[PDB]
RNA sequence: GGUUUAGAACGUCGUGAGACAGUUCGGUCCCUAUCUGCCGUGGGCGCUGGAGAACUGAGGGGGGCUGCUCCUAGUACGAGA
């Protein structure tokens, strides 16, 4: 039947501040899992998670794209898990874009930055999980 | 090439020879550089005995132009663009 138990399942949202490097972080993670090969940047546009011509142009990400994986913590990179990444974006114009996504998912990994800490965007984005009590760690 | 010479015409003016910041066609452009100047290249003499070399360097001339891409860097700035 399923080929995994609901316990190698992890439905995990990325979401941040603008430019905090969610796709970054994300084209890492789906490269490190082995699905993306070259590894890839955004401001050259050739990553993946963009798609709709805009976000190649224009570097920015402008709606969110689930995607998944296989990455493992037993063992890792043997035992595989299935983690359901979603890409969202953090623009305050497409903070609906994280609302139904924030809406939708049982834990999401927030981005916060090094250089200025939290910043307004993820204040929402903020309230945006303290909304549902999604769980949540931090990625600086 | 044009402007303004001789041929020719149109329009216009003049009765006319002709004329017009009106137009059109055609229409000879000379000079062996003496001096100054400047590019170079020498011959004489000097430089205090003659000669051969190497120099220092007064002083003068040449050369001084820049774009794009990449990195730094999606950095600082910016809510974001
Ligand atoms: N120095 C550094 N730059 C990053 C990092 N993550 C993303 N960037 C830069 O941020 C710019 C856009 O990243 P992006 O994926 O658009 O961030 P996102 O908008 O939050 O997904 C790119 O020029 C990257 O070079 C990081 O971890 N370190």
């Amino acid at each position: 039947a399923r080929t995994t138990p609901i316990a190698r399942y992890r439905n995990i949202g990325i979401s941040a501040h603008i430019d905090a490097g969610k796709t970054t972080t994300t084209e890492r993670i789906l490269f490190y899992t082995g699905v993306n090969h070259k590894i890839g940047e955004v401001h050259d546009g050739a990553a993946t998670m963009d798609w709709m011509e805009q976000e190649q142009e224009r570097g920015i990400t402008i709606t969110s794209a689930a995607t998944t994986a296989f990455w493992s913590g037993m063992a890792k990179q043997y035992e595989p898990h299935r983690i359901n990444i979603i890409d969202t974006p953090g623009h305050v114009d497409f903070t609906i874009e994280v609302e139904r996504s924030m809406r939708v998912l049982d834990g999401a990994v927030m981005v916060y930055c090094a250089v200025g800490g939290v910043q307004p965007q993820s204040e929402t984005v903020w309230r945006q999980a303290n909304k549902y009590k999604v769980p949540r760690i931090a990625f600086v």
